[PDB]
């Protein structure tokens, strides 16, 4: 019983930690096999990040002017190449900590542990969605930059993000580990909109099914709804629309609970009319998105 | 910028779970140099549990009943002992992954790290507080037993809590690592009282401080106050006496904002007297206790 924001073990990526030094800035690299990746920004001086022209910026540069060290030692550096936004940097070593791994592209609404880091140090762990705006409300300073996101199936961790940058009103935006941008996002100083960003209906939903599991079903109530009727009340409290393929992923818990995904639909409806009348759900006085129905049922069921 | 419920890395915990069996119950333990840490009720079947004599029960056992597993390889165990409520399993081999630690006896308060774990395998990482009742609010099922909260300095590992029971309520109960409960508890299955459980006034005011520093300052108003009325209000609404130990604690973030402790004492009494209006801190619709002032300047400015 008890229902926590939990993270992934951060372990096999703490081992893949390293610090990237170019010129005078320094951040995080990610070291798998013979390569180190890290966030191109790492080549710019302040002066440079207004209008950065990349291609031109690492021209400039030689293998030697990359310094990576690994926890107390160095690494030779005998290549570089920019693949989108991220520098990849191959050493002369292999990583004797190189975890069964994979690159992953997260979709909006999806979760991931991140092992924020500084200077090639991890710090801390903390569990979060990528929002359908694919922004991150995490928790970076300077010098995180090149601090990873990763899920783990078994023994395969499975990278999903590199942060890169900061927005002007907080928010976090960053790239998969092929260096693509989450969104429309840019690696640059320049004020940049994330969309409007809406509430994840299913991962709501999931977290109440998780509520009726560990006891608080206060909440429950008398009432049914339809797909369309729900997704009346979802437009009017800007919730993303729920389809049949979110019902589908919400069977597992529904068929554990009993109670049918509409029921639990009408009632997340009831909440977001009326809102908690001063009561907690799970200890939150606030309808939780940030659990999938995947992290649900691995929290419920002990999946290690 | 951002906050997060963030926990220390998990890794060098990973390198110590290991999975004890004892004839049909299996938990988990702690491999530190060549001793293994377990809950001593690893000995029991569930018809003990009720009123278990453990050292009659641990009379019938011998060193070859501990089965002692890390990760496939099985440890020889060469000695076996019960201190308080832990059982200390002596192995012939020194645990190679052994990090720097230290067992410490954390105060209500307080907060801690746990690596959630079945079968001596880690599943997941949180960030939670001791309760001032001495109970933690975590997410354990049955196979928990034995995970581990800690802290990290650096390089050294600080193991404060080992997980031994869950009370009827759903809260948790556990020990040090010396087997000495937190709280009035007793490894029986027998319906136990939590005392009264009130809210941590000093990491509330340190969260408080931890969300001015981030931008949200709306709750930030034109009074003060002073300890004795502050404490009037604390009292009504079961928020722990705040003493002038916990002002000096709030210094540095005192400092660092420019908001005397007594100004943010006067904000938190408005909050407590009319709530949040609809409004939220630090993406939270409640006021937040799971974070000490130490937590707070470690976040905000990027201890690794
Ligand atoms: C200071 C900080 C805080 C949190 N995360 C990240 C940062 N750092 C930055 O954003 C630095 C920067 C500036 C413009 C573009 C890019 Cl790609 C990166
Ligand atoms: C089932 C479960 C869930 C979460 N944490 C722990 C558990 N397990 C127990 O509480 C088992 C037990 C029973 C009576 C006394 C003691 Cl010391 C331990």
């Amino acid at each position: 019983s008890g229902f926590r924001k939990m993270a992934f073990p951060s372990g096999k990526v703490e081992g893949c930690m390293v610090q990237v030094t170019c010129g005078t800035t320094t951040l995080n690299g990610l070291w798998l096999d013979d390569v180190v990746y890290c966030p191109r920004h790492v080549i710019c001086t302040s002066e440079d990040m207004l209008n950065p022209n990349y291609e031109d910026l690492l021209i400039r540069k030689s293998n030697h002017n990359f310094l990576v060290q690994a926890g107390n030692v160095q690494l030779r550096v005998i290549g570089h190449s920019m693949q989108n936004c991220v520098l990849k940097l191959k050493v002369d070593t292999a990583n004797p900590k190189t975890p069964k791994y994979k690159f992953v592209r997260i979709q909006p609404g999806q979760t991931f542990s991140v092992l924020a880091c500084y200077n090639g140090s991890p710090s801390g762990v903390y569990q979060c969605a990528m929002r359908p705006n694919f922004t991150i409300k995490g928790s970076f300073l300077n010098g995180s930059c090149g601090s990873v996101g990763f899920n783990i199936d078994y023994d395969c961790v499975s990278f999903c993000y590199m942060h890169h940058m900061e927005l002007p009103t907080g928010v976090h935006a960053g790239t998969d580990l092929e260096g693509n941008f989450y969104g429309p996002f840019v690696d640059r100083q320049t004020a940049q909109a994330a969309g409007t960003d809406t509430t994840i209906t299913v991962n709501v939903l999931a977290w109440l099914y998780a509520a009726v599991i560990n006891g608080d079903r206060w909440f429950l109530n008398r009432f049914t709804t339809t797909l369309n009727d729900f997704n009346l009340v979802a437009m009017k409290y800007n919730y993303e629309p729920l389809t049949q393929d979110h019902v589908d992923i919400l069977g597992p818990l529904s068929a554990q609970t009993g109670i049918a995904v509409l029921d639990m639909c009408a009632s997340l409806k009831e909440l977001l009319q009326n809102g908690m009348n001063g009561r907690t759900i799970l200890g939150s006085a606030l309808l939780e998105d940030e659990f999938t129905p995947f992290d649900v049922v691995r929290q419920c069921s002990g999946v290690t």
